[PDB]
């Protein structure tokens, strides 16, 4: 199996929402799900990659890739597997049934800042992967083309957040070399509390 | 005699002024061993989009005489008969012709939910410098990002707090902002991250 990272583009906004469909399915997050296609599309006719919301797509296919941004070529892994994958959906993930190529997952960042470091670096605010593409590396690679991506550029940082009782997650963090800067708390002001402000 | 006083977006000719405003900051947080900014980092990172786009500086200046028209939210400000101690003044005057000071600011830049319709902001810094503070300078800040998302049509606006401040959860509960105490940050630098441009993808 091949795979490839790639910036999406507004062609890939049903791919992009069907994603987080299922990721708001998988995380029981339904009933705050209310991003449109026409909204996403929005966004990414609206967003220079890297500089503002940004995705990249994994993508897979049984045949190799032919091999959106001034700072971005794709980045590429082969993989081995005579164990069928059965993914029934693949074809709702296909922008190509000629040549069976399935978006298998998906990470969206934005830029954030160090004002201590006067460099931007990077917030990963969602990795996701569908079921059937799972515990193959893509969700590493996936976070790995954002650690890349902001080497290349020269940015300082790259974060995230993680669920406290998630130790899994938490000792994976940490084996790559992550710090979790455990003292801060996450503060939000949204709703009728927002409004107020005028 | 008061003190009059606006905010307004920072622009290129600011890059000094933020530049001592964060070396300010290290300085009362006692982390001045942790910043390496440069005026040259801050004009090639900061201005690289329109307001509001990306990262973006709200200023806060005062002056002994009126401002005129030209983000100041509703002036509700106090304490503003107080003489000044402010020996730096000079070091934050944008013009020696006038009697402006640079006396705060605030930066911030979107941030997206997956799942939400609606962009938010995302607040790095709020300094007000110690001569000025207690005068409502701080909360004027706060309140002209608060009012910027609301005018943009933006879903929230969110910062983080040190686990053991009391004093700022407190403030910031009395505002309606909510602490969503199950997160934890989590940073990837330095070596670490520098290990990944090995990895050949």
């Amino acid at each position: 199996m091949f795979s490839r990272i790639r910036l999406a583009t507004p062609s890939d906004v049903p791919f992009i929402h069907k994603l987080i469909h299922q990721m708001a399915v998988f995380e029981r997050l339904t009933h705050l799900f209310s991003a449109t296609e026409s909204g996403l599309a929005s966004t990414l006719f609206t967003s220079r990659p890297f500089q503002s919301f940004t995705v990249f797509l994994l993508e897979v296919s049984r045949s190799p890739f032919p091999a959106p941004s001034p700072d971005f070529t794709p980045f590429f892994k082969t993989h081995n597997l005579d164990l069928p994958i059965d993914d029934p959906e693949s074809y709702n993930f296909s922008p190509d049934m000629l040549n069976d190529v399935v978006v298998a997952g998906f990470v969206l960042f934005f830029p954030n800042y160090s004002s201590f470091l006067s460099k931007p670096g990077f917030y990963i605010e969602d990795i996701f992967v569908r079921e059937p593409y799972r515990r193959k590396g893509f969700g590493s690679m996936l976070l790995t083309a954002v650690a890349k991506q902001a080497v290349k550029m020269g940015y300082g940082r790259v974060e995230w957040v993680v669920l406290d009782w998630n130790v899994n997650a938490i000792k994976f963090y940490e084996q790559m070399g992550a710090q979790i800067l455990q003292e801060w708390r996450v503060c939000r002001l949204t709703g009728d509390a927002l409004e107020a402000f005028d």
